[PDB]
């Protein structure tokens, strides 16, 4: 009855921490390192005391509570401590900043790492945590202690090899990789849960689901969803604890009945707590049924039927539709499930509603073959350039379509809107469509949360506050700024030294793109051939001037 103490007996100690710690960070993603570390101690061995005894005092209390008590104690003015719990939760959730403006982690030697691996492992092994969570405010909090772990693999292992830079800077990087795409797929979650509602999210689960458990009953789904909305609904919300517990009452759930799910849950099922939630988020789909009937032109009691379970029978509908085609993306899907559902709204209000809908499966065409031919003359046009020149065409035209964002999300989102083509255009004929149309969500999203945190156009906004399904095609037809007036000019911009130098040629490779941005800004007409021609300038500017000894001299010139 003591909600802590119930919590702390079902996660353990080890993740009960990690899970609050993360909680602090993401709410408080301004505070040091060690005054989180000492609220998050405070508040562990509290709740031994409840363990000991669920009766004893402020045990039955909420988490908010307890939580937002604490974090009312430690440049940060907004008052979020207001009077009550529901405005104060709702306050840290607000404020959640998805652009903090923090300074970049530096990563240290190998050596330096492994040493302070070494000497205090837990307080190594919290900074990870701690630092993460803080810029990913949003961050799967159960993934995140996932991650965490195989960060604290990684270093086990690497630090006793002979080459431990060779061994450990693989994987540093891969799992830098994984947790922002971790960090951004997740980020959608909580985006469709708030800004478009719980049955905006139950639909993506059936639909992402159906494709992954083909052979699994509609009601089996069903649950499933409940489960899985329930879980990312209590981690969107900030309420980690109930989130990684669920989560773990689900993966057990799914293991537990592995003959009315897939069949590819044994290796899943195997692997420790952590890694089995992970492995079966990131499962295979499932082989189909052989010979699955159409559909059924159809059933005259289709509108009597969608009058008494409207949304079981869309969701019916969306079950059978994607389950038969793991080819098709999830937008796709949920655009074919609306389509189905607002022909049905005129047809049953109609006079004849078995003619009226007579050919609904036919106007699917043209919203499937939508997206067949964007992929298709979209990967013959990054083929034809490569990642970096493809970004570089999205960076001038995403900037003269808005040149009011600012330039690190115009470069952020295009450099993430062109990597596209590096993920998604190795893959067959059938799986482009899910790779390529729900990555685009994910990075269309951030751009939202992004504009959101600091909007500047009214085009971006409508585009964001639209169907979550139409993102894409809404944005691909902002047209061009033809009003951009403020059209600012500068020289300290371009103005650089010879620490370009000393970075890589990835972080190089942004500063280009970002003064190919401000320039695009100083002069929005500029044609390509101008454009290109001063990004292979300041490109063999600075080759010229670093393989040669100058120093902080010749980068003290000009051009323009
Ligand atoms: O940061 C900002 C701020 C301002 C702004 C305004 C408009 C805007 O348009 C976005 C719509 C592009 C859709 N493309 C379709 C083509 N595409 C692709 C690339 C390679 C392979 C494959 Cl297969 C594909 Cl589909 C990627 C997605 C973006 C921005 N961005
Ligand atoms: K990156």
């Amino acid at each position: 009855k003591s909600e802590v103490a119930h919590r702390f007996k079902d996660l353990g100690e080890e993740n009960f921490k990690a899970l609050v710690l993360i909680a602090f960070a993401q709410y408080l993603q301004q505070c040091p390192f060690e005054d989180h570390v000492k609220l998050v101690n405070e508040v562990t061995e509290f709740a031994k005391t409840c363990v000991a005894d669920e009766s004893a005092e402020n045990c039955d209390k909420s988490l908010h509570t307890l939580f937002g008590d604490k974090l009312c104690t430690v440049g940060e003015m907004a008052d979020c401590c207001a009077k009550q719990e529901p405005e104060r939760n709702e306050c840290f959730l607000q404020h959640k900043d998805d652009n903090p403006n923090l300074p970049r982690l530096v990563r240290p030697e190998v050596d330096v790492m492994c040493t302070a691996f070494h000497d205090n492992e837990e307080t190594f092994l919290k900074k990870y945590l701690y630092e993460i969570a803080r810029r990913h405010p949003y961050f799967y909090a159960p993934e995140l202690l996932f991650f965490a772990k195989r960060y604290k693999a990684a270093f086990t292992e690497c630090c006793q090899a002979a080459d431990k830079a060779a061994c450990l800077l693989p994987k540093l990087d891969e799992l830098r990789d994984e947790g922002k795409a971790s960090s951004a797929k997740q980020r959608l979650k909580c985006a469709s849960l708030q800004k478009f509602g719980e049955r905006a999210f139950k639909a993506w689960a059936v639909a992402r689901l159906s494709q992954r458990f083909p052979k699994a009953e509609f009601a089996e789904v069903s649950k499933l969803v409940t489960d899985l909305t329930k879980v990312h609904t209590e981690c969107c919300h900030g309420d980690l604890l109930e989130c990684a517990d669920d989560r773990a009452d689900l993966a057990k759930y799914i293991c537990e009945n592995q003959d009315s799910i897939s069949s590819k849950l044994k290796e899943c099922c195997e692997k420790p707590l952590l890694e089995k939630s992970h492995c079966i988020a990131e499962v295979e789909n499932d082989e189909m049924p052989a010979d699955l009937p159409s559909l059924a032109v159809e059933s005259k009691d289709v509108c009597k039927n969608y009058a008494e379970a409207k949304d079981v029978f869309l969701g019916m509908f969306l079950y059978e539709y994607a389950r038969r085609h793991p080819d098709y993306s999830v937008v796709l899907l949920l655009r074919l499930a609306k389509t189905y559902e607002t022909t049905l709204e005129k047809c049953c209000a109609a006079a004849d509603p078995h003619e009226c809908y007579a050919k609904v499966f036919d106007e699917f065409k043209p919203l499937v073959e939508e997206p067949q031919n964007l992929i298709k003359q979209n990967c013959e046009l990054f083929e034809q350039l490569g990642e970096y020149k493809f970004q570089n065409a999205l960076l001038v035209r995403y900037t003269k379509k808005v040149p009011q964002v600012s330039t690190p999300t115009l470069v952020e989102v295009s450099r993430n809107l062109g990597k596209v083509g590096s993920k998604c255009c190795k893959h067959p004929e059938a799986k482009r469509m899910p790779c390529a149309e729900d990555y685009l969500s994910v990075v269309l999203n951030q751009l939202c949360v992004l504009h959101e945190k600091t909007p500047v156009s009214d085009r971006v906004t409508k585009c964001c506050t639209e169907s979550l399904v139409n993102r894409r095609p809404c944005f691909s037809a902002l047209e061009v700024d033809e009003t951009y007036v403020p059209k600012e000019f500068n020289a300290e911009t371009f103005t650089f030294h010879a620490d370009i130098c000393t970075l890589s040629e990835k972080e190089r490779q942004i500063k280009k793109q970002t003064a190919l941005v401000e320039l695009v800004k100083h002069k929005p007409k500029a044609t390509k051939e101008q454009l290109k021609a001063v990004m292979d300038d300041f490109a063999a500017f600075v080759e010229k001037c670093c393989k040669a000894d100058d120093k902080e001299t010749c980068f003290a010139e000009e051009g323009k």
